[PDB]
């Protein structure tokens, strides 16, 4: 019998972490005991930040990525922090999955990747109600990666930072908002600092489940198929999850903390689209300098999502 230690870096609560339960047991039961799984939520093994490096170093076996956090790292991947008009998660985790399968990029070469995921499309909450563009100018509102390019386009101001780090954030007034799938009203109480909800069906973030390459070599060739077997499966079910959390964190959030839901005019919408399509291009050059070749990625994305 193995033990992997997978590392977590946010509350237990939240859907990373119910995710990695999830899969924990399917594995131990795929296995028929064989392979059990050792869970460390909210950062207790590494963090946010030291989770590549110490997956990789053997800190721990196992480990959960927000792509988002690391700018420049994922060239090929990172595709997927752009809004590629994605409405459920359940369809994103499926074709980032798929995506990975067919490409498996350098840029992951160091690592196994067990799984990968997203988080539902993207919304304001914010403190003070945003119904408009013009309402949005200047606002410090909290993002990672390209969804802070995002925001930048819009007129916002981007506060990059881990989740783990916004609440204090907010609660403190360092930032007005929050610009991410509603899970969090719930999972982690924004309902409270956060009274307004602005739809703004924006990208999802893309997550990755990672595994120290030594442990996985150290696994006999049939756990190894079990795993391998585990990964379209698991990215679905939790993109599934996911999308039904949701509409039960912001039933929670509306008929228990007032929060109040707004929705832009439709010519707001029609311009952030047209202010965000550069990022499409800056995305492609960065990919062409680091050796990939964007026209395939973006080819291939395509024809997943004309499947899922
Ligand atoms: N806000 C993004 C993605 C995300 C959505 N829900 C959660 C819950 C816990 C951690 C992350 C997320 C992010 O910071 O990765």
């Amino acid at each position: 019998p193995v033990t992997l230690n997978y590392a977590n870096f946010p509350p237990a609560s939240t859907f990373p972490c119910i995710q990695m339960e999830q899969w924990a047991h399917e594995v131990r039961t795929r296995t028929r005991g064989k392979v059990d799984v050792l869970t460390y939520p909210g950062g207790t093994l590494l963090g946010a930040r030291n989770m590549l490096r110490g997956v990789m170093s053997g800190q721990a076996d196992i480990g959960c990525i927000s792509l988002a956090y690391h700018p420049g790292v994922f060239p090929v991947m990172s595709v997927f922090e752009l809004p590629l008009g994605f409405t459920s998660a359940e369809a994103a985790s499926s074709v980032l999955w798929e995506l990975y399968s067919g490409l498996r990029p350098a840029e992951l070469e160091r690592v196994k990747v067990l799984t990968m995921f997203t988080s539902a499309p993207s919304h304001f909450m914010t403190v003070t109600p945003v119904r408009s563009l013009r309402d949005l100018q200047g606002m410090e509102i909290r993002g990672a990666g390209t969804l802070s390019a995002i925001l930048e386009k819009l007129g916002a101001t981007p506060v990059s930072m881990p989740m783990p780090e916004v609440p204090e954030a907010v609660q403190k007034g360092i930032i007005k908002g929050l610009f991410t799938s509603l899970d969090v009203m719930k999972d982690m109480n924004f309902a409270e600092m956060t009274g307004h909800v602005t739809r703004a069906d924006q990208a999802v973030y893309p997550f990755a489940v990672i595994m120290n390459r030594e442990a996985w070599e150290r696994l006999s060739p049939d756990v190894q198929q079990v795993l391998d077997g585990l990964a379209a499966e698991h990215a679905a079910w939790t993109g599934r999850y996911l999308d039904a959390h949701v509409q039960d964190s912001m039933r929670w959030a509306e008929e228990k903390h007032g929060v109040q839901v707004h929705t832009l005019p439709e010519e707001d919408i029609a311009a952030m689209r047209r202010s965000v399509q550069p990022l499409f291009d800056a995305w492609a050059q960065r990919a062409a300098d680091k050796g990939a070749d964007p026209d395939a990625v973006m080819r291939t994305v395509d024809a997943l999502k004309a499947q899922y």
